[PDB]
């Protein structure tokens, strides 16, 4: 992987983000992308500002330049897909920053854990091609065959981890180069455990383990910390429904288009197409958002908030407000 140039760095550094508070729960990444004709530079400047603003990189021997090289090495490995692109991982980074610092989840974790979570956000979907794990297994693609042969069905999550390790293997983009011994091991292991926990096939088991640890005053402390990190990266990853309605809706449209493009490819390869992925099904956004709220997001956010993360109550409130707004879309159709 090629060194990041001075010119690439300088193109991010000129972005001043006038009128944006990247720390705010109502921060609007779509408005930031519309603000200039260099949205990839603005997105990188958001991630850079969130990471320096935390004060964390400085504390772990990570220079401004190495941090920016890391961000641009991550950026080069996202594809032009509708949803799982650089804007998604910057959104997850910004969202996690709000959970940590507006939701006071930083109180549950060490500074190192907080740093790892923010850095993990940016690696967690590296080289996503807008196809889910099921597509690779159903089509017996080479990556699918390798996952089956090697005994790990988390096809994409293992791939993202491989590319994160590649980026961090060069000192010029290793945000963990300031660490050694146990701290460096913890940074890599916790980053990798977090990315592997984003596989939605593990959703219920991950949530259940976190809830049982939070309820147990004798839980192993290292295990509680790791599960809190995993749960925060999962929370960031399914946070679209916790955002103001019009942000929530723009994410939902990007997701649907990505799913439709998968369904198109599955049709042309003659494998099973789920109704969600079928253009011709014409399923209404309102009903899909209400369904995802009722069966996945509202129970997830309500359970973690009640178990332990009381400061993230605003997520449960916004989901309830977004569900009521989708209900008004159905009521007036
Ligand atoms: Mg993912
Ligand atoms: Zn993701």
């Amino acid at each position: 992987v090629t060194a990041i140039t001075k010119v690439e760095r300088e193109a991010v550094l000129v972005c001043e983000l006038p009128s944006f508070d990247v720390t705010d729960v109502e921060f609007d990444l779509f408005r930031a992308r519309e603000s200039t004709d260099k949205p990839l530079d603005v997105a990188a400047a958001i991630a850079y500002r969130l990471l320096l603003g935390s004060g964390l990189p400085q504390k772990f021997g990570c220079s401004d330049e190495v941090l920016l090289n890391f961000i641009l090495q991550c950026r080069k490995k996202y594809r032009n897909v509708p949803y799982h692109n650089f804007y998604h991982v910057v959104d997850v980074c910004q969202t996690i920053h709000t959970f940590l610092y507006r939701g006071n989840v930083y109180e549950k974790l060490t500074e190192l854990e907080c740093f790892v979570l923010l850095i993990t956000a940016l690696v967690h979907d590296l080289d996503h091609m807008g196809l889910n794990n099921s597509f690779y297994l159903k089509t017996e693609s080479p990556l699918g065959i390798l996952s089956s042969a090697s005994g790990n069905t988390s096809v994409l999550e293992v791939h993202h981890c491989n590319l994160a390790v590649e980026i961090l293997s060069d000192p010029e983009s290793d945000v963990f180069d300031g660490l050694e011994g146990a701290e460096r091991t913890l940074a890599f292991r916790s980053m990798i455990d977090c990315v592997l926990a984003t596989d939605m096939a593990k959703h219920g088991s991950a949530l259940e383990a976190f809830l049982a640890s939070a309820a147990d005053q004798s839980s192993d402390e290292a295990a509680f910390h790791r599960m809190t990190m995993e749960i925060i990266l999962k929370a960031g990853d399914i946070s679209n429904v916790t955002k103001p309605f019009d942000i929530s809706r723009q994410w939902a449209m990007a997701v649907t288009e990505e799913f439709y493009r998968q369904g198109d490819m599955e049709k042309e390869r003659g494998v099973e197409v789920l109704p969600m992925f079928d253009r011709s099904k014409n399923m209404e956004l309102a009903k899909g958002q209400i369904g995802f709220i009722d069966f996945v997001a509202a129970p997830f956010f309500q359970k973690i908030v009640d178990a332990c993360l009381q400061g993230m109550q605003w997520t449960v409130d916004r989901i309830k407000s977004n569900r009521a707004q989708w209900e008004r879309v159905l009521e007036t159709r």
